[PDB]
């Protein structure tokens, strides 16, 4: 079970400071930005404290570990051409990082906002910067997040995924991340019906792309395309059907990473549910009681 969570690299420590916060939740993988996931605005490779950090996960179990690129990387601009090409740019810089972690095999990256052009010229932007990132010798795949269908991203649904890979020419370096909240959000039924859902992205996308799950409950109802995450089933989605997400036969190999909120009403401050949402999956029953075990500790 390949599983664990969103952490930060504070600096100076940057890696070991993920590492450490990785295994204090009891996490066998994790998930960092390279940065500040809102900006671009980025340490050179040489302050990453790689070496240090890589050492921490080897003593501590931790083999593979995601990179998310930061989302105002907007390649699906067709108006401000320098904001298409800060995206390339970036994405350029990024590969590069992360191959110099050794160990992390995809970066995930929303493809893109139309932005008011409509999908179908976002979708033929998006295949173009990435068409401009991707080489054919490149050792880190972008994986494609599935997104909630909020504004004008590119993405919602599997059909968008789908067109995206084959527009580009290097489709082998690009896979896809699954994010529960976001399907859901999009109007997939994997509450009563992911299995079904599985075949279906099987059938479009094709399930071997599939090599990132993002785990999170959902704040609102199926189609809702808001993409507001909550904790493992106090949300729409509920236990049943995380859970199922989390052991289900077909994805035994590929990392589930919580980006489940902090916990912690109304005027503190503020804790997070990961080691404990993380044990409550393991252990395979509903923990009516989690959000209070979660604000002591
Ligand atoms: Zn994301
Ligand atoms: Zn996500
Ligand atoms: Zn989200």
């Amino acid at each position: 079970l390949k599983i664990g969570s969103h952490v930060s690299m504070s600096g100076k420590k940057m890696l070991l400071a993920a590492s450490e916060e990785a295994v204090s939740y009891g996490a066998t993988t994790f998930m960092i930005y390279t940065g500040a996931p809102q900006n671009t605005r980025r340490k050179p490779i040489e302050e990453l404290n790689i070496e240090a950090g890589r050492k921490h996960m080897e003593q501590n179990g931790i083999e593979e570990i995601i990179i998310h690129a930061p989302y105002i990387i907007n390649v699906g601009n067709t108006t401000k051409p320098e904001t298409f090409q800060l995206g390339v740019d970036f994405l350029r810089m990024e590969i590069e990082r992360t191959s110099a972690l050794g160990v992390a095999k995809q970066i995930v990256l929303h493809p893109g906002a139309h932005v008011g052009a409509g999908a179908d010229a976002g979708i033929q932007q998006i295949i173009k910067g990435l068409n401009e990132v991707l080489t054919p010798d490149q050792t880190v795949n972008i994986a494609l997040e599935t997104m909630a269908g909020k504004g004008t991203e590119c993405g919602r649904s599997f059909e968008e995924i789908a067109k995206i890979i084959d527009g580009v020419k290097y489709n082998e370096k690009l896979s896809v991340c699954f994010d529960t909240c976001h399907t859901h959000d999009a109007g997939y039924d994997i509450v009563n019906n992911f299995d079904g859902v599985l075949n279906e992205f099987d059938k479009i996308v094709g399930i071997d792309r599939l090599q990132v799950l993002h785990i999170n409950d959902s704040k609102n109802v199926r189609g809702a395309g808001k993409d507001r995450h909550e904790n493992i089933g106090f949300g729409h989605i509920g236990y049943k059907a995380l859970h199922h997400i989390v052991h289900h036969p077909q994805l035994t190999h590929v990392p589930k990473i919580l980006e489940t909120p902090y916990v912690g009403e109304d005027k503190k401050d503020k804790k997070p549910p990961y080691k404990l949402e993380i044990e409550m999956l393991k252990n395979g029953t509903f923990d009516e009681g989690l959000l209070e075990k979660i604000k002591a500790q």
